[PDB]
DNA sequence: AAGACGTGGAC
DNA sequence: GTCCAGTCT
C-alpha cells in the first residue's frame, strides 16, 4: 500500500483554503459551538442546521448558559430539526461538563466520549477540530470518499466498515493539523466528491483515487437498500373549551418523540371513539376534517384530525395541560402535529 | 446486529 | 418515488 500520505495532504489542504464554506461554527474553535454544531449536524444538512445554530447560540451562548437553561427552552430551541433525544442527551452532557468538570469540556478522547450523545465522528470532530486532538472524524460524507480513494466494496452500513475508516485515516491523517484535515475530508465530500455525479476532474486528489481510475465512483460507496417501513394510523384531536384554550399533553422521555408536546392522540390500529374513549374529560368528538402523512425514517404516521369541544368537569392532570391558542408558542411540538393545527386554523375560516 | 430515532434538500 | 445529510440499544 504504497500511499503518498504527505503528498495527499498537501494537496487536499491547499483546496481547502481555497474552498472552505464560510459556516457560522466555522467562525472561531469554541469546543462548546463546534460540539453544538456537530450535534446539530448529525444526519441533518448544513443549510437546514444553519439558522437553528444560530438562534440556539444567541439563546445559549455559552456551555454554562445550556446547562442552566430548562429542559422546555432547550427543546423548543430544537423544534423542527429531528431526532430529538440529540438534545436531551447533549443538555444532559452539559449538565455532566458543568458539574463534574467545571465547564471545561474535557480534552481526552474516552473521557468525552463518555458523554450522552458522544459518538465516534463527534469525538473526532470536536476533538480534533477544537483541541488539537488527532482523532479520526468518519462521516457518511468520509466513508464516500475514502470508500472511492481506496476502492473499499465493504458495506459501509456494517459497524465494522466504519471501524476500519477510521484506522484508514489513522493511516493517512495529517498529524500536523488533524482538525483541518478531517474538516477537509468532510468539506471534499460535501463539495466535490458528491453521492452523484462526483466533479472528479475537479476533485484535488483525482491522482491517488483508485475509484478514478477503474471508472466507478458512481457506483460507490456499497450501501444495502433501506426496506419498506410500517405504516401507522394515528387519530388526533383538537379539543377546545368555550373560553379558547385547546388541550395539549406532553409525551414521556421513552421513545418516538419523546417529551415533546402533542395533541391527544392514539393509533387507530376505530377511529373516533377510540379517542373518545382514551381520554376517558367531558369531551365530544366530531367529523373528521382531513387526513394525510408524515414520514420517519422507521415508520410512516397517517393523520387524522378530530375537532372536539371541550367542558371542564376537573382539573388538569399531567402529563396534559392547558393552554390558550396564544400560549401555544411556548410549547415545541412534532412537525406532524404543527401541520395538524395548521390545517385546522385553515379549516376554522 | 440491526432497528429505533425526525426532517427536509436534492434529484 | 429514492437517497441521504450519526448514536443508542
Ligand atoms: S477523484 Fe472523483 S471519486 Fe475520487 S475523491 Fe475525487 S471526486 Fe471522489
Ligand atoms: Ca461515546
Amino acid at each position: 500500500e504504497r500511499f503518498p500520505a504527505r503528498e495527499f495532504q498537501r494537496d487536499l489542504l491547499d483546496w481547502f483554503a481555497r474552498e472552505r464554506r464560510d459556516l457560522p461554527w466555522r467562525k472561531d474553535r469554541d469546543p462548546y459551538k463546534v460540539w453544538v454544531s456537530e450535534v446539530m449536524l448529525q444526519q441533518t444538512r448544513v443549510e437546514t442546521v444553519i439558522p437553528y445554530f444560530e438562534q440556539f447560540i444567541d439563546r445559549f451562548p455559552t456551555l454554562e448558559a445550556l446547562a442552566d437553561a430548562d429542559e422546555d427552552e432547550v427543546l423548543k430551541a430544537w423544534e423542527g430539526l429531528g431526532y430529538y433525544s440529540r438534545v436531551r442527551n447533549l443538555h444532559a452532557a452539559v449538565k455532566e461538563v458543568k458539574t463534574r468538570y467545571g465547564g471545561k469540556v474535557p480534552d481526552d478522547p474516552d473521557e468525552f466520549s463518555r458523554l450522552k450523545g458522544v459518538g465516534p465522528y463527534t469525538v473526532g470532530a470536536v476533538l480534533s477540530l477544537a483541541y488539537g486532538v488527532p482523532e479520526p472524524a468518519v462521516d457518511g460524507n468520509v466513508m464516500r470518499v475514502l470508500s472511492r480513494l481506496f476502492l473499499v466494496t465493504d458495506d459501509i452500513a456494517k459497524p465494522s466498515t466504519r471501524k476500519r475508516f477510521e484506522q484508514i485515516v489513522r493511516e493517512i491523517m495529517a498529524y500536523e493539523n488533524p482538525g483541518a484535515f478531517n474538516e477537509a475530508l468532510i468539506e471534499l465530500g460535501a463539495l466535490v466528491c458528491t453521492p452523484r455525479r462526483p466533479s472528479c476532474l475537479l476533485c484535488p486528489v483525482q491522482a491517488y483515487c483508485q475509484a478514478f481510475a477503474e471508472g466507478v465512483a458512481e457506483e460507490l460507496p456499497v450501501k444495502m437498500k433501506k426496506t419498506a417501513v410500517k405504516q401507522v394510523p394515528l387519530a388526533v384531536a383538537v379539543l377546545a373549551d368555550d373560553e379558547g384554550r385547546v388541550l395539549i399533553r406532553k409525551r414521556d422521555s421513552t421513545g418516538l418523540l419523546a417529551n415533546l408536546w402533542e395533541f391527544p392522540s392514539c393509533e387507530t390500529d376505530d377511529g373516533k371513539e377510540k379517542l373518545e374513549q382514551m381520554v376517558g374529560l367531558q369531551v365530544e368528538l366530531t367529523e373528521p376534517i382531513v387526513s394525510f402523512e408524515h414520514a420517519f425514517s422507521h415508520l410512516v404516521w397517517q393523520l387524522t384530525v378530530f375537532p372536539g369541544r371541550l367542558v371542564h368537569g376537573g382539573p388538569v392532570e399531567e402529563p396534559y395541560r392547558l393552554a390558550p391558542e396564544d400560549e401555544l408558542k411556548a410549547y415545541a411540538f412534532p412537525v406532524s402535529h404543527q401541520r395538524v393545527w395548521r390545517e385546522y386554523k385553515e379549516w376554522a375560516s
